[PDB]
């Protein structure tokens, strides 16, 4: 399938134990995709002071369309020192590995895969 329905655990930035996916744009996008497939991917909602608490490169989920079955259609964009690799809509948040942190909510998305 080109798209997959996922329910992403929403984590508080200060709970996150593993604050990024890796060391290159290509690695963080790869790792993000692997974690999304393996159900081991969390989402941190972006607000004032969140991103500096996380490791670059960043992986964002961005709205790719205006929402089948409650699931917002999204795609991945990486960012490293202010340059984005990808072009998409509004940020739903930043992806991080999930290693068992308790979520505050769930974000239903349709991921272009």
């Amino acid at each position: 399938k080109t798209h997959v329905q996922l329910s992403l655990p929403v984590l508080q930035v200060r709970d996150v134990l593993v604050r990024g996916f890796g060391d290159s744009v290509e690695e963080v996008l790869s790792e993000a995709r692997q974690h999304l497939k393996d159900g081991t991917c969390g989402l941190v909602e972006v607000e004032k002071g969140v991103l500096p608490q996380l490791e670059q490169p960043y992986v964002f989920i961005k709205r790719s369309d205006a929402a089948p079955h409650g699931h917002v259609m999204v795609e991945l964009v990486a960012e490293l020192e202010g340059i984005q690799y990808g072009r998409s809509g509004e940020t739903l948040g930043v992806l991080v590995p999930h290693v068992g942190e308790i979520p505050v909510a769930y974000r239903k998305v349709l991921l272009r895969k």
